[PDB]
């Protein structure tokens, strides 16, 4: 198992005098085992994330962006964030392919930036409840990781991290049984396994996503192929630090 | 008789610490003597850094676009936040936005309407194609842009609502709009507005000119009768962005 991942996205959400005491508590965590923690707020709240998050084992990342700077009215850049010193990013999010017109392509656009630009990114992958009903899981999560994958070269991938949350599991507290993660994750390390080799897939970080909580972590993490969380709702709370204590 | 004239800066997705810094220094270091109510619109990440050093008393700082509710929205930003943040100028429906984002007229005004009930003095965009020009329809376009957020607001909402005109037909083929050309289209939104919603809010109401603006222009665009100032766009992250202001004495 490689190095776990926590993750939080704090999604459209946050206020200065609800972020100040939870950044605190972040603070104060003093975790030892080896564990990379990202916290990823909304753009207007990176700065003051940025000044006063110190806990060395945290990194903040942002929830989207886009390609190249410009004409593109209410959108920040890759290179933007550069330019401020973040260095991971969220993409791919399944509320941005649902409501915001991302297809697999635009994403897998994104992706290859922001791997040039130097970014460690966090790609979602994730299929929707009548998906699966209709027995169609692999087919989708695969197509969406493909199109990803056609436009990275091999040492791209050490700085590409999955994250799988099914779409029937996001804010509807319906978290995947253990069994039911453990058996996407497998299908995707395998997958990249039998595409870019041993060594790739043997790294690769693939985390869980959807309705994550204290109570169920611990239990997720116990799979072979899950490698930590991206977490939402929980994160907003002193409870993610738990939530990253079960990545022990 | 015009009123308040608006000068807007539309920094779009550009910027950066040492672009900006010294482009707040020149606002700040600038003084007009005359009413104007100035914006200037960073990207939401550039915001707090803008706010912390912005002095100049006749500036406010808005946001670029936002979204009616905070919650699930991975990525973006609701009004409540900006709002919380001490945001109260807004930019919606740019053309932009409806252009590659899909932001339809209901999606829009929508925006406008929720906007305005939370407090923020509202910029809408308007604005129609070379599509839509060429074929005759630039009044159906921007009239029914506008007739859409006009059915969702209260008569009173109009007071902190501002217009801006986006020759969309221009912007994208290169060509550059004519004085003339603006008021043609400014003249008949204020004519919409003063037999649809009242003689009283068509003399206060603030229509901005959102096409190419440089100091070389922008006197002879604010001469003609209907147009109150401007929302320029790449022309604002200069120091030639204070003579457009000017231009507006
Ligand atoms: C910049 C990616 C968003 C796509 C909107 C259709
Ligand atoms: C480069 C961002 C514009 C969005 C195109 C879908
Ligand atoms: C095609 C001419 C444009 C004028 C619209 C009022």
């Amino acid at each position: 198992k490689p190095q776990p991942i926590a993750a939080a996205n704090w999604k459209c959400n946050g206020s200065e005098s609800l972020l100040v005491p939870l950044i605190e508590t972040l603070n104060a965590a003093t975790f030892d085992h080896d564990v990379q923690c990202v916290v990823a707020p909304t753009f207007l709240h990176i700065p003051m994330t940025k000044a006063r998050l110190t806990n060395p084992k945290f990194q903040i990342a942002a929830q989207n962006a886009i390609t190249r700077s410009g004409a593109f009215t209410g959108e920040v850049s890759l290179q933007i964030l550069k330019d401020y010193g973040i260095s991971w990013v969220v993409l791919g999010h399944s509320e941005r392919r649902l409501y915001y017109g991302e297809t697999n392509e635009i994403v897998a656009e994104k992706v290859a930036q922001a791997c040039a630009a130097g970014f460690h990114v966090i790609v979602c992958v994730g299929e929707t409840n009548e998906e699966r009903e209709a027995g169609r899981t692999a087919a989708v999560v695969l197509t969406q990781l493909a199109a990803v994958a056609q436009k990275l070269s091999k040492e791209a991938w050490s700085r590409v991290v999955i994250a799988y949350e099914p779409v029937w599991a996001i804010g509807t507290g319906k978290v995947a049984t253990p069994q039911q993660a453990q058996e996407v994750h497998e299908l995707l390390r395998r997958w990249v396994r039998s595409k870019l080799g041993t060594d790739i897939a043997a790294q690769l970080r693939i985390l869980y996503g959807g309705s994550v909580t204290a109570k169920n972590a611990r239990t997720l993490y116990q799979m072979r192929d899950i490698n930590g969380f991206l977490v939402g709702g929980a994160s907003l709370k002193p409870e993610f630090v738990e939530i990253i204590e079960a990545t022990k």
